[PDB]
């Protein structure tokens, strides 16, 4: 045991409608649990709850560790790819180059002169979408942490490289850390240890992908 949720609501407004509505699961060390639903189900909620950004209403959540938390919205602060991929932490040699190589960016970093000591603006916008987004990867899964909470890391990613890092980072460099994966592809949810779908701030389906299907769920992970 990880990470506990036992009845949890939860409120954004203060009088008006749940955002999570009696939300269960459990998560064990090592484990990768899906959290998939449309837009606006509550993924990114649920997560502010775990990191205690969102106080539940009712219901016990119980979680112990250090997060690191890769957000929907990729950001960079000011300074090189390398300062923000480390972001505080101590350069580890080999923890950077198997971070840079699962999320793709030894190819980037090679196009710059000052390779990954290029200096960056806030905001990175000189930089694509993808890059900052791979950055944004590569700095949640370098930190030493107990929990990594992805928030649909690959939104800005074509589909191949969706399926290339989910297989590189996720899977491989990850394979021993507990993972909580905002995703609704079916590849990931079929590789992934446990599945929760949140409909509409209710928990729609949880449990295995064998359960899943033995029907009509496919289309509660679309929009
Ligand atoms: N950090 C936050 N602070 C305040 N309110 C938030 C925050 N994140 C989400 N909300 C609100 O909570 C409600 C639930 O949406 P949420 O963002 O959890 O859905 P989601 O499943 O992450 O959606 P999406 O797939 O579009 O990212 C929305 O009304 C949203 O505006
Ligand atoms: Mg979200």
């Amino acid at each position: 045991t990880e990470v506990v949720m036992e009845n949890v609501t939860a409120f954004w407004e203060e009088g008006g409608t749940p955002v999570l509505k009696d939300i269960n699961f459990k998560i064990e060390r090592g484990q990768l649990l899906a959290v998939a639903g449309s837009t606006g189900a509550g993924k990114t909620s649920l997560l502010m709850m775990i990191m205690g950004e969102l106080e539940p209403s009712e219901g016990k959540i119980k979680h112990s560790g250090r997060i690191s938390f890769c957000s929907q919205f990729s950001w960079i602060m000011p300074g090189t790819i390398k300062e923000n991929i480390i972001f505080g932490v101590s350069y580890d040699e080999y923890r950077y180059r198997s971070v840079i190589k699962a999320c793709q960016l030894e190819e980037d970093i090679s196009k710059f002169a000052e390779k990954d000591n290029i200096v960056l603006g806030e905001g990175g916008i000189t930089l694509s979408g993808g890059q900052r987004a791979r950055i944004s990867l590569a700095r949640a899964v370098y930190k030493d942490a107990d929990l990594y909470l992805l928030d649909s890391p690959f939104g800005y990613l074509d589909v191949l490289t969706e399926k290339e890092i989910f297989e590189s980072c996720v899977c491989k460099l990850m394979a021993n850390k507990t993972r909580i994966l905002v995703t609704s592809k079916m590849e990931h949810l079929k590789k992934a240890d446990k599945i929760l779908i949140l409909h509409e701030g209710s928990s729609y389906f949880y449990g295995t992908f064998s359960e899943l299907q033995n029907p009509d769920f496919s289309s509660k992970l679309m929009g």
